[PDB]
RNA sequence: CCACCAACCCCACACACCCCCCCACCCCCACCCACCACACAAAACCCCCAAAACCCCCCCAACCCCCAAACCCCACCAACCCCACCAACCCCACAAACC
């Protein structure tokens, strides 16, 4: 159902089948035959808006994160969860892993007003960023979420220059992230042209 | 592959004349949350038992050379334009003609 969109399909339907194969597979038994997860799906398809399904994948997919079990391999229509609705944070992380800086050393690169309400906004304190296992990496599955503050779009000038940066690089990632169209995407798009430049 | 007289735009009722128009309108934009057609972990050469590695090898050998006599896919003779009936020739001509 969090799949769901345009063009997707061919990659729906494999998704589905490397589901059901690895749940019709020991330690898993076939009880579904094959094409039934597709069925059922079209019929949940908007099954992810329902607040205790939800609580109920990411409750899951944190016990699987910390403890290994012979049925783990369920995390896989969980995975999900893990870190949902804080893509402008991750990318974020694996921009300045990619450039090569530290993260201080990255927000000096960031040339312009627009970005201090986002840096900090997501650099907020007392969220548990930093631990391993933490409620934070499912919080928004679970409750005491909200907004994600670090969702792409709260944090979009910066989400726009990491990836017009990761595009002049050449990273597919950022070829095929959807642009936050509302923070000044052409201003972001000249900035990571220099950016680019030098790490490039 | 000119020609019926005559007229000689495959012009012309009037009104007309964007294959414009009801209004509000006017991204084939928009629920929210989202926003890599990313992702279980472990891990990632569609790498790997060893012993090995010319889709090399019996030997004799090694022109898909050889009976011999031979060797133009030459030769009876007469010949030798895939010339020739003569009359002779524009696949010219009744006359009147000849977009």
């Amino acid at each position: 159902s969090k799949i769901s969109g345009q063009n997707t399909g061919n990659y729906k339907t494999n998704i589905a089948d490397r589901i059901e194969q690895i749940f019709e597979t020991a330690p898993f038994v076939k009880i579904v035959e094959h094409h039934t997860l597709m069925t059922t799906h079209k019929m949940c398809a908007n099954w992810s808006t329902i607040p205790n399904f939800r609580f109920l994948a990411g409750t899951y997919d944190m016990f699987f994160s910390r403890i290994e079990h012979l049925y783990s391999a369920i995390r896989v229509g969980t995975v999900v969860t893990a870190y949902e609705d804080c893509s402008g944070l991750v990318s974020f992380t694996g921009f300045i892993k990619q450039i090569n800086l530290t993260a201080r050393e990255a927000i000096l690169y960031f040339f312009h007003k627009n970005f201090e309400e986002e840096i900090r906004r997501m650099f907020e304190p007392g969220q548990e960023t930093a631990v391993p296992h933490s409620y934070f990496i499912h919080f928004r599955s679970l409750g005491l979420s909200g907004k994600s503050p670090y969702s792409s779009n709260a944090v979009g000038h910066v989400f726009n220059l990491i990836h017009f940066v990761g595009c002049y690089m050449g990273q597919v990632r950022s070829l095929n992230a959807t642009v936050i169209a509302a923070c000044a995407p052409h201003e972001m798009s000249v900035l990571g042209g220099y950016l680019g430049e030098e790490f490039f």
